[PDB]
Formats: structure tokens, C-alpha cells, sequence
């Protein structure tokens, strides 16, 4: 049903901000919920964010953040551009992964890697200091 593909990866210093892009090509965005997941070298696939296809008011759709990464980062979503970002502020080293971005169509499972249909390919984000 979808194509994902990340973008904006790169090299980074630590205490910047990076903003990357989920694209989507094959379908809209705007009926799938979208994740965000990142892969430290050899950590297991962890889980950061997602973002509702639904209104919560005019300008805002439901959105979840894990714990390490709440206030720091911000998912958005532009159905315009078949696009959902990811905006990194206060980049620590501990970020440094490849950063996924994944589609399902049901609000269950809850932040397991485990359970969406589609996946993007992964974009590296290196922070250094």
C-alpha cells in the first residue's frame, strides 16, 4: 500500500537541532498512523513517536512521545506533501542511530516495533561532539 522513505540524516554536533522527513509514494499519508523508531549500532529498535491521521483540534493531530525524547522532539504532519517530520532539538551523542519511520492503520499494539505494516528505509543521524 505505501512506499516510506526517510531523508535529512547526516552528520551532526552535538547540541544542534536536525529535522527529518517521512515521505510517503504509492498512497497518501493522511490515512495511515505514522512511528517514528531508531536503531542504536547494537541496540534493539526502539520506539519514539507517533502521530494520529485524526484532528484533535484545527492545527494539531493526536501525537505520542516516549520518555527519552518528550520535549525534545516533535513529530508533524503534512498531508499537503505526503510528508510527516521529525523535528531533533538538543542533539546528545546518545542519539546517534539510524532513524525509521513506519505506517500502520489501527491505533493497538502501542510503541512494540512489532506490529506495523509498512517500513521505511532508515536514514543515519551521527552526532558528535
Amino acid at each position: 500500500q505505501v512506499q516510506l522513505q526517510e531523508s535529512g540524516g547526516g552528520l551532526v554536533q552535538a547540541g544542534d537541532s536536525l529535522k527529518l522527513s517521512c515521505e510517503a509514494s504509492g498512497d497518501s499519508i493522511g490515512t495511515y498512523v505514522i512511528g517514528w523508531f531508531r536503531q542504536a549500532p547494537g541496540k534493539e529498535r526502539i520506539y519514539l513517536a507517533t502521530i494520529g491521521r485524526n484532528l484533535v483540534g484545527p492545527s494539531d493531530f493526536y501525537t505520542r512521545y516516549a520518555d527519552s525524547v518528550k520535549g525534545r522532539f516533535a513529530v508533524s504532519r503534512d498531508n499537503a506533501k505526503n510528508t510527516v517530520n521529525l523535528q531533533m532539538n538538543s542533539l546528545k551523542p546518545e542519539d546517534t542511530a539510524v532513524y525509521y519511520c513506519a505506517a500502520k492503520t489501527t491505533t493497538w499494539g502501542g510503541n512494540d516495533p512489532n506490529n506495523w505494516n509498512y517500513w521505511g528505509q532508515g536514514t543515519q543521524v551521527t552526532v558528535s561532539s
